Order: C-alpha cells, then structure tokens, then sequence
C-alpha cells in the first residue's frame, strides 16, 4: 500500500499544477483509504484576507447537495412515509393540470418527467408564483420515458419527499441525515457563529457566494467542510458498518439503479457507473446536457452494486465540488474548490489519484 507521504505526492503532484491552469484559489481534497480519511489542503479560502484553506473550511456543495436529497428521500422511503410511485398530486394537490396526471415522485427524483427545465426563474419568489411554473409547464415527453437534468425536478422532490414528516426540508435533513451521521459542520444555512470558516467562491475573479432562489437547500444549497464530507463519503461507501436504521436503508435505496442512460445509471442524486470502467467512460457518462435524452427503465429498480464507480459533481457560481467512490475498492475521494472548473476535469483528476491506490 502507498504510504500517507507517497499519497501526499500523488495529491500535491496532480493538485498544484491544476489550481494555477485553471486559477483555483483553493482547494481540500479528503482520500479515503485503508479506512481512513487522508486531508490535504492548499491556496486560499479567502484570497483578499489571505486566509488559507483548512480542514475546517466551508465549501459550497452546489449540486453535489443532490446527494443528500436523495438519501433524505430514500430514508422517507424506509419510514413508509412515501413511495416513489405516488403521484405528485398527492403531495402538491394544487398541481391540477393534466400533464401532472401520471407523474410520480419517482421522476421528479430521477429527472424523467418529461422535461421540466433546470432552473426555477429567479423572478419565481414564493409558492404562489411557484405554483404557476408548474401548472404552467408543459411537458415534451411522457413521464418516464427521458432525462433532462434539473432543479425543478429533484428539487422538487425533496421538498414533497418531507412533506409527511411534519419538518420543513431543513430540519428533515438536519435530523435525520446530518445528525445522526455526526456531520456536525454541515449546513443549510450558514449559521453567524460558523462564517469564519466560509470559504469565498470566485467567479470571474471577484468573491461570491450562493444567491437565494426557490428550492436551493434541496437542489444545490449545502456547504460542508472536508472532513464532513469525508465522513459522507465513508457513510454511503460502507452503510453497513452504520447501524440498522432507516438512513441505512435509504442510503441503499439511493444508490439503486433506476435508468440507465448509456453507461451511467441514475440513483437518487447518486449516478453510478458498472465497474471496472474507463476514465474516457465516466466522463463520457457525466455530462447533464442540455437537451432531453432518452432513458432505459431498470424495473425492478436493481439494488445497490458494489462494483460500482459512484459519484456526483456538483458547482454553485463560485464553487467547484466533486464526490467518487469505489464501494468494491474501498476507495474513494471527495474534492472541493473555490472556483468552478469543468466538471471532466474534476473526473480525470479524481481517476487519476484513485488509480494510485490500486
């Protein structure tokens, strides 16, 4: 096995070079590896104050917050609160169009109703003028039968998903995820007390954090330090060391296979690949395009794989995260930057430490 100064070479080597090509002030890499999670850290958090990023720094999540949505749902899932086959209306029965007819819980979370666009418009501030995107988009295709990556879709989701458990999306998350898996310093919403640690994100050059908009917190609003999200990489790589408990089951449910668009099968914010795979493949595999593609349904949806390349990027104006773990190899990473950078970068970056460890 490498050695942590071997490790530390194989990250600091790859590492450096990438942050000046693409002008990355900062960056925390956690490996997992032999069971431990292995910290480095380089550049700046906040590049005007000269502060450095450390362990404890907070990064913007952006989309790698799908995750949690989607083990937050698979855990409601286990309780018996909802079921993916339940009809939106059941949840929202305010949505009384007939193009809602037919679409479930499922394609909100999988990104198959039939279209639904990436973003909720910033002018959409409240529910009132939310209701009226919905009950005014039109659907392209039948539910279920294509992909189209999308805020508006899992977004939604999360925030139906709770709605049997009485808490607001928020609280939900908080505890039932965050809590009992220890992440301590992991937040929707950055409390006063914790700002010191928040890093700065930089898009264009200029400092810039997340804007408020409609369904953020369960579409792209978490921020997390390294060592949480280490913790959140070990949790879904190896559930069964957790306890018996409906997070256990959820995690599983979230990294089923649900459809499968080429290489890639989509779980619930998790996307998975077959392994053993090729690097040109995963990058191949995660491209959210713009435009609709079609699906092949898994049914039944098929459990977790354990040869299988998990992972998810993610990116908020001013930030750059990306999450990848081997669950046969017990090997995984996450990376988290202060700028965003294109996400096949974040993939080969990320194959190339991990082959290191085989």
């Amino acid at each position: 096995p490498m050695s942590e100064k071997q490790l530390a070479d194989v990250v600091e080597r790859t590492v450096t070079p990438l942050m000046k090509a693409q002008a990355i002030p900062g960056m925390a890499v956690a490996v997992i590896y032999q069971g431990q999670p292995h910290y480095f850290t380089f550049g700046k958090a906040d590049v005007a104050a000269n502060k450095p990023v450390t362990p404890q720094t907070l990064f913007e999540l952006g989309s790698v917050s799908k995750t949690f949505t989607g083990v937050l749902g698979g855990d409601a899932i286990a309780r018996k609160e909802i079921s993916l086959a339940d009809p939106v209306t059941k949840y929202w029965p305010e949505l009384t169009g007939k193009q809602w007819q037919g679409i479930r819980l499922l394609d909100l979370a999988t990104y198959t109703a039939g279209g639904l666009p990436l973003q909720v418009p910033d002018n959409v501030t409240d529910n009132a003028s939310l209701l009226r995107f919905y009950q005014s988009w039109q659907p392209k295709w039948a539910p279920g039968t294509t992909r189209l990556y999308a805020n508006t879709s899992i977004g939604l989701f999360g925030s139906l998903a709770v709605k049997p458990s009485g808490m607001r999306f928020e609280q939900a998350m908080a505890e039932r995820v965050f809590k009992p898996l220890k992440l301590n310093h992991t937040w929707i919403n950055v409390p006063h007390a914790e700002e010191s640690h928040y890093a700065w994100g930089y898009r264009e050059g200029k400092a810039v954090h997340v804007s408020p908009g409609m369904l953020d917190a369960e579409a792209y609003g978490v921020k997390s330090n390294v060592k949480d999200m280490a913790s959140w990489v070990m949790a879904n790589m190896a559930p069964e060391t957790l306890p018996p408990s409906t997070l256990q089951q959820g995690i599983a449910l979230a990294q089923s296979r649900y459809w499968r668009v080429g290489a890639m099968y989509q779980g619930l914010g998790w996307e998975m690949l077959n392994w053993p795979v090729d690097v040109k493949t995963v990058v191949d595999g995660s491209d959210n395009k713009v435009a609709l593609v079609p699906v092949a349904e898994v049914n039944p949806p098929a459990p977790p794989v354990k040869a299988s390349w998990v992972h998810k990027t993610g990116s908020t104006g001013g930030f750059g995260s990306y999450v990848a773990f081997i669950p046969e190899k017990q090997i995984g990473i996450v990376m988290l930057a202060n700028k965003s950078y294109p996400n096949p970068v974040r993939v080969e970056t990320a194959y190339r430490i991990l082959e290191t460890l085989q």
